């Protein structure tokens, strides 16, 4: 199989079938595996995109410039995220079938697929944290005194290959812009990880690290201004000052219609804190805190004194709902 | 809304034609479907469409005993085990493109991987019970033996009238179904003879031959004596998980003598008097591929070259085991 799947990748890259004019995005799919068909004729999983793409590279170009065929017993995109949802939709589509005809085994396996979607949940919320360790001699060096402090060779350079130097300074100058540009609960908590990884920034922006070297090496003729990399020491210290304003949040606090109401009094403290940037961002969080809230209505929703208390649960809801209004007036 | 144009979709799949038929492969067929859809789109100008046409938001057990579902913006999949073996594929690949670029995430893939674990155990352990007549028959149960005996259970005969029908009504439908219903196969076959013990325990005093028996006892004829052939068949069940029941006794993995053993293992489980008439000619093809993949495990300078020479020698074995394969499946 994997013989003729390189060569139906060959034939994609040298002979793309040629196409009969169907419109039918879809149907150029179709006719795709179509073509994969012929593959297989001519020979007796792999992955397009959509002019199109051939796979089992570019793709980062491709994503900066649509729908993915993934065959072997089919696919059709239209990025794990999708990938998980349709898991989702598939073991959905099984639990809807099982009703006829199918045991507790089967219902572990299906709380198995729940636990599974509970974990690719997880996964949207994503950190890592880089942690520099440039030189086997800066190594030495932070073993022995402090960089800022002469390194105590007497002669604390060699001359022939600081070519390493530029190279080990240029790719962390790259790698810290990439994390400063990476840069709801999970989002929060995402938030907190990236506040760690920045104050890793921190430790990385320290001395035993020989960023102080690299600072002596920028008194050192090559790359001297390191603006950029300055400028990015600027730019994270931004980071934490926004690591320190997205720090901040009013409670969310699982289940009192007057704790509701102090709840939501703290909204509104919330609402007033102090600004730090907000795109549309804030808007959606926003939003999304107000579909929560409704979710806590929801939560405390969860006999004629019966109806009496639900009625008194609607003024409340309705009180909520003004609340919210007052969400409206506070975003504009 | 969406339900509502999947519905029409689904109407007018029932009612549409794929209009023009040139080119009739499965793939064309689901082309064809794809242009079904667009006329579905051009009409309205998460759910999931089964095609036939069926939603969710008879026929299909008669497909059981002798194709596609397009969920719902659309994820055109084409069976448990192959949903489970295409998610697996699936993280697979999302793992792959990893490399594009943490710890998390590889406990993500390594969930991923134990969910596609869970579901072959699902594919493989699906196995369903009992029934039972307990408000006015396990009492009695409990108060007198299966026999009339005291018959310490209402003298009065209502002739059921349903309940009688109904208890004799569900027996016969849990006989009909239930009968008919590698290591993977081995463990579903283990449970299959678990559950013809359950059958046999369903046979028993304890179990309503004692309704049986006052069915019998008043006119009794909603249970078949396909009841008295379905006790036959149960026991012909009992005599298959006998024959279900069978035991290779071989292992996955000095080497070569525990090859050899294995081989000899092998004829050993080639002398048989029963076996599936096709899948044991089936596991006898993936055993052979798995032996080979023994050989890689095992594999995969002169002393080099003499246990090349060896692997060579066992080889040789391999085919001629694999020749009295040939003469057992004369």
């Amino acid at each position: 199989l994997a013989n003729e799947l390189i060569e139906f990748v060959a034939a994609t890259v040298t002979g793309i079938k040629n196409s009969p004019k169907e419109n039918e995005q879809a149907f150029i799919d179709y006719l795709h595996c179509q073509y994969l068909e012929r593959f297989q004729f001519f020979l007796g999983l792999f992955v397009f995109l959509f002019i199109v793409t051939i796979d089992i590279a570019i793709y980062d170009a491709n994503l900066a410039n649509s729908t993915l065929l993934i065959i072997k017993q089919i696919s059709a995109i239209y990025n794990a995220g999708n990938l998980a949802s349709i898991i989702t939709h598939g073991v959905s589509s099984v639990f809807g079938q099982l009703i006829k005809s199918d045991i507790d085994k089967t219902r572990r396996k299906l709380d198995d697929i729940s636990k599974q979607f509970q974990q690719l949940h997880t996964s949207i919320e994503t950190p890592d944290l880089l942690a520099m360790v440039p030189s086997i001699i800066k190594l030495a060096v932070s073993k022995g005194a402090t960089s800022h402090d002469y390194a105590n060779y007497l002669p604390s350079n060699d001359l022939e290959s600081m070519r390493f130097l530029n190279i080990l300074q240029s790719i962390a100058n790259k790698w810290f812009l990439v994390l400063k540009q990476t840069l709801f609960l999970d989002e929060v908590e995402f938030w907190s990880n990236f506040y760690e990884v920045l104050k890793s920034l921190i430790e990385q922006t320290q001395s035993q690290e020989f960023q102080v070297c690299l600072s002596v090496l920028t008194n050192a003729k090559r790359f001297h201004n390191l603006t950029n990399l300055l400028n990015e020491g600027s730019l994270s210290d931004k980071f934490k000052l926004a690591d320190k304003y997205n720090q901040f949040l009013s409670s969310i606090p699982i289940d009192e219609d007057l704790q509701e109401l102090f709840p939501v009094l703290a909204s509104s403290l919330k609402k007033f804190r102090y600004s730090g940037y907000p795109v549309q961002r804030f808007v959606v969080l926003m939003d999304k805190i107000s579909q929560e809230v409704m979710d806590a209505i929801l939560s405390n929703l969860s006999y004629g004194s019966f109806l009496g208390l639900y009625e008194k649960s609607a003024g409340m809801i309705e009180e909520w709902d003004d609340i919210v209004q007052d969400v409206n007036l506070l975003i504009r």
